[PDB]
C-alpha cells in the first residue's frame, strides 16, 4: 500500500522522473511518485499509468510493462522499520550512494529502504 517513494537511506527515496528513475527527497511537484499494489504471491511496483519495476542485466535497471511473474513485478517485504526488495536470481534492489540504483545478492542496509506514503 504505497503512493509515494522508497527511502535508500541519507534522506533521497528512489522516485520516477521525465524519461527515467532518480532519487529525491520529497519536496516539490509530484507526478512520479510510485506505487506499491499486491499480486497475487507478491507485489508489485508500479507508476500511476503503465511502468512496472524492471531489471535487464549487467547491472541495467529500467522499468516495463503490465506482466505476470517476478524481475518486473517484485517481491518485497518489510524489515523492523525498514524494507527490502527482491526479484530474479536472489537479488534485491539496490541504492549506493556511489553507484546509483542496481541490485545486490547481499542484504543488510545497502539493499534495504524505508517505504515513504502519503
Amino acid at each position: 500500500m504505497g503512493n509515494r517513494a522508497f527511502k535508500s537511506h541519507h534522506g533521497h527515496f528512489l522516485s520516477a522522473e521525465g524519461e527515467a528513475v532518480k532519487t529525491h527527497h520529497g519536496h516539490h511537484d509530484h507526478h512520479t511518485h510510485f506505487h506499491v499494489e499486491n499480486h497475487g504471491g507478491k507485489v508489485a511496483l508500479k507508476t500511476h499509468c503503465g511502468k512496472y519495476l524492471s531489471i535487464g542485466d549487467h547491472k541495467q535497471v529500467y522499468l516495463s510493462h503490465h506482466l505476470h511473474g517476478d524481475h518486473s513485478l517484485f517481491h518485497l517485504e518489510h524489515h523492523g522499520g525498514k524494507v527490502s526488495i527482491k526479484g530474479h536470481h536472489h537479488h534485491y534492489i539496490s541504492a549506493d550512494h556511489h553507484g546509483h540504483v542496481s541490485t545486490k545478492e547481499h542484504h543488510d542496509h545497502d539493499t534495504t529502504f524505508e517505504e515513504i506514503i502519503i
